[PDB]
């Protein structure tokens, strides 16, 4: 879930979760058209990710699931079924791809209306 995102992000790498709540094209609820950047090509990503789980009949952003920080590094487990474990793989991808990426501020609260229509595929 939610809990477990601001965690793992918070863990891996070197900035605030705040930083992706309103960002780019497709960092926050939602998003649609082409990724600004790299970040907004870490959440695309995630969204699609969490497109998936859900398609797979889970809850990615309630759920709870355990992991563990190790070495600013992401560890999943114990799972109790496979929903856990699908959920925690999101969340370790968006969290190691945004900890590699630099930040663009002038995509923080970027306008929607910039957005085309259209996005790619997933
Ligand atoms: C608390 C957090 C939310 C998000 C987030 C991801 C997305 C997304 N994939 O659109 N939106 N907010 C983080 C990266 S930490
Ligand atoms: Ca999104």
């Amino acid at each position: 879930g939610i809990l477990e995102l601001a965690g793992t992000v918070g863990c891996v790498g070197p900035r605030t979760p705040i930083a992706y709540m309103k960002y780019g094209c497709f960092c926050g609820l939602g998003g649609h058209g082409q990724p600004r950047d790299a970040i907004d090509w870490c959440c695309h990503g995630h969204d699609c990710c969490y497109t998936r789980a859900e398609e797979a009949g889970c809850s990615p952003k309630t759920e709870r699931y355990s992991w563990q920080c190790v070495n600013q590094s992401v560890l999943c487990g114990p799972a109790e079924n496979k929903c856990q474990e699908l959920l925690c793989k999101c969340d370790q991808e968006i969290a190691n791809c945004l900890a590699q990426t630099e930040y663009n501020l002038k995509y923080l609260f970027y306008p929607q209306f910039l957005c085309e229509p259209d996005s790619p595929k997933c």
